[PDB]
């Protein structure tokens, strides 16, 4: 399967609230929001997705994504919702969690919104190459 | 010369509002907020400094941190001066970056680019920490 990586994160949106996660060689930021308003840009380095909310900026090379996985954890005792976004390495570049309210409280059709995309886009995939 | 990380952090809360910059090998992710209320922990793969807000997590391995830079840089869009402290992993890599958060393009908080040179000059434009202990 292999799918448009604008298009996915597009889609994204209606999983409403993510956490977003971000893993450097040392640390981890954890961000809690909703992927919307997105916007990209060219550079060298190369072709980007962009977010600007009020609490935090998100930016995806989106040409160095080689696979996109759905994966599902256990937190609670309830199940975790994820999305990878895997590198030439097969590391994972961003991870997307469906956020709940109170533990383990999803957003009405929240998880339902996650079991549509990968159902359209399937378990795992591999994006086309990207023109913006 | 050498110091402690940890009494680093604690000191990067006079700071203000900073922006937590993170970066993978294709993501890059900016929280806004300031360095307070560090919790430390000792997990399998080390010591690690963290912080929990409404808005977003961050967790530290502080025993992956070789060196600490503080720079002076330019904005892209704006033009204007930026303030960044980078933590560097043994590839010279950034492993974290904390910028002093802006408002307006090159406007900051009172006092807070004072402190950030006052920290400079306390801890050395280029420094590395000690072995980790809390
Ligand atoms: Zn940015
Ligand atoms: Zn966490």
């Amino acid at each position: 399967m292999s799918h448009s990586l604008k298009d996915f994160l597009e889609a994204c949106e209606t999983l409403g609230t993510l956490r977003l996660i971000v893993t450097s060689s040392a640390a981890v930021l954890e961000a809690r929001g909703k992927i919307e308003k997105l916007f990209y840009a060219e550079l060298a380095k190369g072709k980007y997705a962009n977010m600007h909310t009020e609490g935090f900026e998100f930016h995806l090379n989106m040409e160095k994504i080689t696979q996109v996985k759905f994966e599902t954890g256990e937190a609670g005792n309830f199940t975790t919702y994820a999305i990878r976004f895997l590198d030439e390495k097969q590391e994972s570049a961003l991870s997307l969690f469906l956020q709940w309210g109170k533990p383990g409280e999803y957003e009405p059709g929240q998880v339902e919104a996650w079991h549509t995309l990968k159902e359209k886009y399937g378990e795992v995939w591999e994006p086309l190459p990207v023109q913006l």
